[PDB]
């Protein structure tokens, strides 16, 4: 079983290709300044994730860039401090200063060589331009959550990408899934029984930081600990 056997990957980006745990982190710091009990990196994250899933369940079709306005409302509400609607709409066009991982421009230029590259993604057009920007590469596709209506985990986003990837002389036996996030990822992934590669982001840290916690853990055909090491991996198949 081998990462030469697909014609494509299919990208997830905030998480997996875009580190977005930093980036919302930073985007956040004003707010979680003022809550002063000096809540861990972590517990912020995890409060992200249960706002943000929960606002994206609710509201499918609300561009990213609207959403998280609200899951800033919403942490301000549930921590006790005040805010303003200027910060949530703020909040929500910091994405677009979320930063790459430092390999992943690299990486993905090195991918781009053997694969089609496609992004399924939790993300407006808009504001996936900037991130597109970072990130150095041209995709072959960009499904984003806009343009299915719903946000991943839901199954449109798979058959939207399913539904399109003809367009591009694919079947989805050709394309590995790679991603970091187990719940909004890996778990559909396998239900429509696409080959996984999991980018483990967060191999040395504790929990999932901003993606929700997944009651059934998924299985993975391949895992690597950075797109350094996937690239490592597929160099040395080259090799033998
Ligand atoms: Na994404």
């Amino acid at each position: 079983m081998r990462l030469g056997d697909y014609k494509a990957l299919s990208f997830a980006c905030y998480g997996t290709l875009i580190d977005w745990e930093s980036g919302m982190i930073e985007g956040l710091r004003e707010l979680t300044a003022r809550v002063g009990t000096d809540m861990s990196r972590d517990e912020i994250l995890q409060a992200h994730a249960r706002h943000e899933s929960r606002q994206q369940a609710q509201t499918p079709g609300k561009p990213y860039r609207d959403l998280l306005p609200i899951v800033y409302k919403r942490l301000a509400e549930q921590w006790g401090v005040p805010f303003s609607q200027a910060e949530c709409e703020e909040y929500g066009r910091s994405v677009r200063n979320w930063p790459a991982f430092v390999d992943s421009p690299g990486a993905l230029q090195y991918l781009k060589k053997y694969y089609k590259l496609i992004i399924l993604s939790n993300v407006d057009n808009k504001t996936f331009q900037y991130s597109n920007e970072k990130l150095q590469v041209e995709f072959d596709a960009i499904y984003s959550a806009e343009d299915v209506g719903a946000y991943k985990p839901s199954d449109r986003n798979f058959e939207y990408m399913n539904g399109h990837i003809g367009d591009l002389g694919l079947e989805p036996g050709d394309i590995l899934h790679t991603a970091e996030s187990l719940f909004h990822d890996h778990v559909p992934a396998r239900k429509f029984g696409m080959a996984n590669c999991w980018i483990y982001r967060r191999h040395a840290q504790e929990g999932f930081g901003a993606t929700m916690t997944p009651s059934h853990e998924p299985t993975y055909d391949f895992r690597f600990n950075s797109m350094a090491d996937l690239v490592k991996a597929h160099q040395e198949e080259l090799r033998n």
